[PDB]
């Protein structure tokens, strides 16, 4: 895969952009200067062959950049990145991970490290399903777990209900592998909203399958658990992108 | 008003972010880079008394910042930001001034000129009712108009349908001023999304009050014009945000 170009430029502008302006009234600021923060999250990789990595790799950088969450707002997700995001809608209903400043940072961005200076690799990554798994989780499984770890009472987790290939809960996917189990007892209920994808058929439902293995992990560690499919408030957000769509007939 | 803290890292923060991440496959890349940008800007209010700014204050800086804008997709609101830039989507169905490089730039922030070094006030700005009309609209009139001399094809222009105070359609707001008297012969259309809020009474219609003044005005600079209340895809929107609202009501 294709590097992202300027690493460090964009990853200090949207730390500078974030620090000044982004989230003010959800998310407290974090202590760190945006230049402490690049320079732990640079030697987590840098001078490194691009697969030397695991889960304590960018331990300092996710120290630094943790953010206490707001309660009852936090969400995780699986399989739905845009229907969870148009939900949360940047921070207003919920939090994602890639609303918070280390999230927010890294979004969307491709780097890896070399072991020839300048410590980084500006042409080429791995498409990273190649390196080992601990690897190819360490960044993002680093950030479920940090993430995880802040959370306070309701959790809410969004999942696609629709896909033949990928169930709804999977205990492999970073929430099953760095969310779940590091939810603490600050954590009440968790809240699952599983999607139904309109005019494609129901693969996945509440009480069965995968979320019924999801429900046992959740009263296992106390808390609560509810699951919903298709809330009418997140319907109308599927049916505002196809109107047409039978599910979404008004009366 | 308290001004934005370190105006220029965050602008050029923000313009490094949309260089490298943003709207990628959406909007072309401007020639100038992030310095020149905001040499230009800083030029355009710095070393002034605030209330010395008019509309071609920052003509030099919109220049260089303005993008060529796809065809039919370029959107304006008045009276209904959240609604309009929910619907337009990131850019993904329409385009706003806030996703164009200009506007997410400035986007939320605040800045003033002083006559004494450094040129600008980091600590304090005037209340901008203080000034004349022309200072208090020289950054964003200068914005709306750049941004509609480069529309081509369909505009569309979202409005307030539910407010007795502010009719759906003034002369003197900013799409009146700068918006409209702008469009060139590139436009062929304007549409009209009238926002019907939910539970409130209905003020304005196509057709009629300053609605039929628009589409007369419209037809005049010999665009085509349509106009729409409450089209579904909006309708859902705001039912996500209130799905119990008798407007609501599914099949
Ligand atoms: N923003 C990110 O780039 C990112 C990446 C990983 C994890 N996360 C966080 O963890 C959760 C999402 O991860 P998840 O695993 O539960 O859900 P998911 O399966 O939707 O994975 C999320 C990301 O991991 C990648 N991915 C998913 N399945 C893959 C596959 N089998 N092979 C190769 N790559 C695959 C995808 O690129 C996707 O963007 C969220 O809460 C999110 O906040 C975010």
């Amino acid at each position: 895969i294709v590097p992202t170009r300027e690493l460090e430029n964009v990853f200090l502008g949207r730390c500078k952009d974030y620090e000044i302006t982004r989230y003010l009234d959800i998310l407290p600021r974090v202590r760190s200067d945006c230049s402490a923060l690049w320079k732990d999250f640079f030697k987590a990789f840098s001078f490194k062959n691009p697969c030397d990595l695991d889960l304590g790799s960018y331990k300092d950088f996710f120290t630094s950049a943790q953010q206490q969450l707001p309660k009852n707002k936090v969400m995780f997700w699986s399989g739905v990145y845009d229907e969870a995001h148009d939900y949360a809608n940047t921070g207003r209903k919920y939090i994602t991970l890639e609303d918070t400043l280390p999230g927010y940072m890294l979004n969307s961005l491709v780097w890896c490290g070399q072991r020839a200076n300048p410590g980084f690799n500006e042409k080429v990554c791995p498409d990273f399903k190649t390196c080992p798994v601990q690897a190819r989780e360490s960044f993002w499984g680093m950030a479920s777990s940090s993430y995880a770890h802040s959370a306070e009472g309701e959790v809410t987790y969004m999942v696609d209900g629709s896909n033949p290939k990928v169930p709804a809960y999977r205990p492999d996917s970073f929430f099953g592998k760095y969310g779940l189990p590091n939810l603490t007892n600050k954590v009440t209920r968790v809240k699952v909203i599983v999607l139904h994808r309109l005019g494609e058929k129901i693969i996945e439902k509440c009480g069965a399958g995968s979320l019924l293995d999801l429900e046992k992990l959740v009263k296992a560690k106390h808390f609560a658990f509810d699951c919903v499919e298709n809330p009418r408030a997140v319907l109308f957000l599927l049916c505002s992108d196809n109107p047409n769509a039978r599910e979404c007939r008004l009366a």
